[PDB]
DNA sequence: GGGTTT
DNA sequence: GGGTTT
């Protein structure tokens, strides 16, 4: 059921334009973003629509990725014609550029007008091409009374010539729906994001103060910086039932700051102390391969070695297989070595050396038996209790002994299809000009994520949130915490502060200038 | 001159390791400068280490930053990295080897894990099993003010009192109560005290509410406190257009080994020292380098002028002699070579090297500000020689001619040069690097650099308050109600740390 | 303070 | 967010 509006805005895109649209939070411009892909895939080719967003698991929100992962630019720090030229060093990545027909951009109130020209520049010299992107059909969505990019003076996206000459249309959507069941807390939130709040609106979002119902869902939880974050999903994972798992990293190189050392550590995502229990909710921090992304989010099944994990996904590829082929790899470990191993540079083995020595295994610990619930995808004819399977994966996971135990991990995506996934140690590395490591990291990719900061946040739809306001300090972040939530009853707010809820000037200024739904319908039957 | 004042100084004179606090303004530092006069006579002028948290907190007392004064530089490496780098310099290790006493004041910035490391090195270099090797220790401070800063997301900072180091070492505890700073405003003293624990009722913060008006609009340019940098280098460049004079600009010079410009820039974002700065005459600077005994980071001073080393050295002569000859500036004027080898007279490869890279660090004429010509106001033919002298420098760097005030009032006349900055790897390769003066604007202080500091005359603007304590350092620093100024007061952001309002309990 | 990376 | 160095 999309709205005629959202429609409309779908209809435009079939037509070719180069549109941006926007609305407040809520408004589905993501869910319609969907299925606008699905078609623009149909015209284009499935492999020419450029679907990415600013952050990661907001690209993950739409099947996408981030804009700096697909256009090839790494931080995209330097200048355009630097950039240019590092991703014309990469064929996967000059492909793409030549290739795609539209770019969909979601959550672009968070890239600067920078960032913008460079990616305007590089498609026009990529594809030979002056026109507005190199002629790239352009879908922009977000909406720029949320999070600003980062500064690291940076200016909106709609401040930059590639925007002002690029983008020829603009929709604005209207009706909330993610929290359509309450009406005043649709005024109060609408009202937010144009940083107005009188006292009625003050008064009703302190009463939200009061803690969330104690059903045992965990909440989300949302703050301003990454410590708070951090410590939310450290204490949330005490509190779950289970013996922890500890991952510690591996760090070096040859940097001498200490400090600068741990700062430039801490933006390859992955924590220096990395714990887990069955069950935690988990968030990939790495680029991996196509659909496991920096924002992929998922739930720990258990703890598996390699070994183990290759028997029980053979049993979970064939649950009425005769046991007699488990019982094999449990008494000749070698065979299963064998059986697994007949399935799977110089500078690259000297990382597998490093690796080799992470999350080392300890032969006189012992190894805790396989929580229950992995074999209940079995458990859903007498006989047909054949499942000695289970104590056979039993015997093969204690054969593990003195072997490391990684998480295997159940990867969600935003069309509801899973992945499981037995997460191996990365590397992470800054080098000199003479390739040793600055700065380096072993570790899962991985960071605890029931707790999300409210830059990452920007863009989820949270059914039971509590947000603690107490160190935001940027315009419009107040205004995204609260509008995550659903429903009142689902939500918990800590230290509102009126006076650091106010909307950007710029932004007030640029809105007045945007189109509504009805001149979108205008301009369809203008097109046929 | 209180009673209790003196006391502090005679436990210190009698040799006992002490641990001395009190609320913000109680005289600390005004007593510490005393009982360093005392400890010198017993020690020896030399044997006593004066030293602070910050160099412009340790300017307050004639001292130097513990970091310069340790030789420990940045002071992150563990304790056997840093002894080993102490004591592979002959200055510093004589240092731990001489004073008989070491005096810390605004302890509070001091991480728990540095003066563990402190005192491991004392004790090695001095062959002694003692705390800190026997050095007579003077720890001064409030750890109600602001807490160590730790750009570290693994381990926390620790209060300077949880270490082993001070448990063991400090023997003795005293505390001040009475109130100097404010001393006319009986009820200001009141709501700082109770801001200092965290306390503030309705009427408390109305009052500070009511001063977000305006300052007197005085002759008197007031000191300003933000919480960030940005804030305080917007601050300093808004009253550096309200200043009369011409703009004078200095870019840095930026290099390295390193070849990928990505990271090189991705590196240069840390730097203190600005891309740009820009100066003009009577402007308020900070030395941001430790130069010599006193030219440290900290040291404040006044722009005067912009002259270039050959001019200056004329300047000189006519101020340590303003009765001379002008027959010896006229020469000077009409044969420059004659000036350079007067100049001379008075006066590496890696060091030729980046010397080289700061003779490029200027290049069109522009006459002196006649304030600079003030010889004996209290028949002038100099004034125009020095004037034409001025005008041959076309074609040359133009330095900063800065006046610099030490806390005794003694003043130090400097022509400021370029400095250096690198980031490097373990074999001391520069990967990045900068060349610029080093000076920053300073009529505007962060928070914590103002900790130590009395000003009569304060704007506060507290949006950016991020740190217990902070925006009770800030309002702190002034003198009367009268004299401050507060923008954006919020009393959610003022609560003690409860290891802080414990460990004073204990006092 | 906060995203972004073969 | 802030501070500390040749
Ligand atoms: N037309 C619609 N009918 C019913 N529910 C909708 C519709 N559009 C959006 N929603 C729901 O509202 C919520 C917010 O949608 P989303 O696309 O994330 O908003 P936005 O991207 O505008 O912030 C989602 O839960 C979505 O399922
Ligand atoms: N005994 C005293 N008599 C008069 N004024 C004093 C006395 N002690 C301190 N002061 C004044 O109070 C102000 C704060 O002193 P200071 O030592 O800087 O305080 P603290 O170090 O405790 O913050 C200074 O201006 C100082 O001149
Ligand atoms: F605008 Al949204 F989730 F994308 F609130
Ligand atoms: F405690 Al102070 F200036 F040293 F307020
Ligand atoms: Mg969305
Ligand atoms: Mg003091």
């Amino acid at each position: 059921g999309l709205s005629k509006e959202q429609e409309s805005i779908i209809k435009l895109a079939e037509n070719g334009h180069n549109i941006f649209y926007t609305g407040s939070a809520g408004t589905g411009k993501s869910i319609l973003l969907r299925e606008m892909i699905k078609v623009l895939k149909g015209i284009y080719g499935r492999e020419n629509v450029a679907v990415t967003a600013s952050t990661g698991l907001a690209a993950c929100n739409i099947g996408g990725i981030t804009i700096h992962s697909f256009a090839g630019i790494g931080l995209g720090k330097g200048d355009a014609d630097k950039l240019y030229k590092k991703v014309r060093r990469s064929r996967k990545h000059l492909r793409r550029w030549e290739n795609i027909g539209a770019l969909v951009v979601d959550e672009i109130s968070m890239l600067d007008a920078e960032l913008l020209d460079k990616l305007d520049f590089i498609a026009r010299k990529i594809r030979k091409n002056h026109q507005p992107f190199g002629g790239i059909q352009l879908i922009f969505c977000g909406d720029f009374f949320q999070l600003p990019p980062v500064s690291k003076p940076t200016k909106f996206a709609f401040e930059s010539k590639a925007w002002k000459e690029g983008v020829k249309m603009t929709i604005m959507l209207q009706k909330v729906f993610r929290q359509r069941g309450d009406v005043k807390f649709i005024d109060m939130l609408n009202r937010m994001r144009l940083g107005n709040i009188d006292d009625e609106t003050e008064r009703e979002f302190k009463k939200l103060s009061r803690p969330l119902p104690d059903d045992e869902i965990i909440p989300a939880e949302l703050y301003s910086t990454r410590m708070e974050v951090e410590r939310a999903n450290n204490s949330r994972l005490s509190k779950l039932p289970g013996q922890v798992h500890i991952f510690n990293a591996i760090d070096g190189g040859a940097l001498e700051d200490e400090e600068l050392k741990e700062r430039l550590l801490q933006n390859f995502l992955a924590p220096k102390e990395l714990h887990l229990k069955v069950g935690a909710q988990v968030m990939m921090v790495k680029n991996l391969d196509a659909t496991l992304v920096n924002g992929s989010l998922g739930k720990v099944i258990e703890f598996m070695d390699p070994e183990t994990y290759f028997c029980y996904e053979a049993l979970t590829n064939d649950p009425s297989m005769p046991p007699e082929k488990l019982e094999t790899w449990a008494e000749n470990p070698s065979k299963l070595k064998a059986a697994m191993e007949r399935e799977q540079s110089a500078v690259a083995s000297r990382k597998s050396s490093v690796k080799e020595g992470f999350a080392k295994s300890d032969i006189g610990e012992p190894v805790s038996p396989l929580d229950s619930s992995v074999f209940d995808f079995m458990k859903r004819v007498v006989l047909e209790n054949i499942k000695r399977k289970e104590q056979l994966m039993q015997t093969i996971h204690q054969n593990s002994a003195g072997k490391r135990r990684l998480p295997l991990v159940r990867f969600k995506a935003s069309d509801m299809s899973t992945r499981m996934v037995l997460v191996e140690p990365e590397d992470w590395a800054i080098e000199d000009e003479n390739e040793k490591p600055l700065v380096s990291r072993v570790q899962l990719p991985l960071m605890l994520a029931w707790s999300l900061s409210i830059h990452k946040s920007q863009g989820q739809t949270l059914p039971k949130v509590k947000v603690d306001l107490r160190r935001v300090f940027e315009k419009g972040q107040a205004y995204v915490a609260l509008s995550r939530a659903v429903s009142r009853e689902g939500l918990q707010v800590l230290n509102f502060d009126r006076t650091r809820i106010k909307a950007h000037q710029k932004v007030i200024d640029f809105y007045l200038t945007l189109s509504s739904a009805e001149s979108a319908y205008k301009q369809l039957e203008a097109d046929e």
